[PDB]
């Protein structure tokens, strides 16, 4: 049993809810929240700017030190950093950004990072401002992630379309 509430069960291991991932993280304090990161860990907008804003910019300060030491992530890659006031850990995952011309086949590699964690609160990778098709991102998630993933979908209209269209 875990703390996640009000999710629709899609598969054995994937759950979905219309929710603000920031507000969900604040309530649950999950072991792992996933950030929709870029390779520079520059948290300006979407999931990254909002989580970063909710940490009072401490996520960005930590991230700048990580990049200064290690250099940029790979598209499809990840790193584990602090969850600050939101979670124990934040798994920063880089899905491909269609609005930068990145290979959508890298979305499966991105979701494979989730399999290193038994339970996660996450957004749909590559969806929203990353430019991919959200129905596609949910399909790749279901077909790639084997650990227990609780997906928060910000847009009520999109949530209803994802549920209604789910195979
Ligand atoms: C915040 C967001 O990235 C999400 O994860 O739901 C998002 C996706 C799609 C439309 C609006 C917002």
């Amino acid at each position: 049993v875990n703390s996640f509430s009000g999710y629709l069960k899609l598969t054995d291991n994937v759950y979905i809810k219309n929710a603000d991932i920031v507000e969900e993280a604040k309530k649950v304090k999950p072991t792992v929240v996933v950030n929709a990161a870029n390779v520079y860990l520059k948290h300006g907008g979407g999931v990254a700017g909002a989580l970063n804003k909710a940490t009072n910019n401490a996520m960005q300060v930590e991230s700048d030190d990580y990049i200064a030491t290690n250099g940029p992530l790979k598209v499809g890659g990840s790193c584990v950093l602090s969850g600050h006031n939101l979670a124990k850990h934040c798994l920063h995952v880089v899905g491909p950004n269609v609005n930068k011309g990145e290979d959508i086949q890298l979305l499966k590699s991105a979701y494979e990072n989730f399999n290193q964690h038994e339970v996660l609160l996450a957004p749909l990778l590559s969806a929203g401002i990353f430019g991919a098709d959200p129905i596609h991102s949910l399909r790749v998630c279901v077909d790639t992630v084997r650990t227990n993933v609780y997906l928060a979908v910000f847009d009520k209209n999109l949530y209803d379309k994802l549920v209604s269209s789910f195979l």
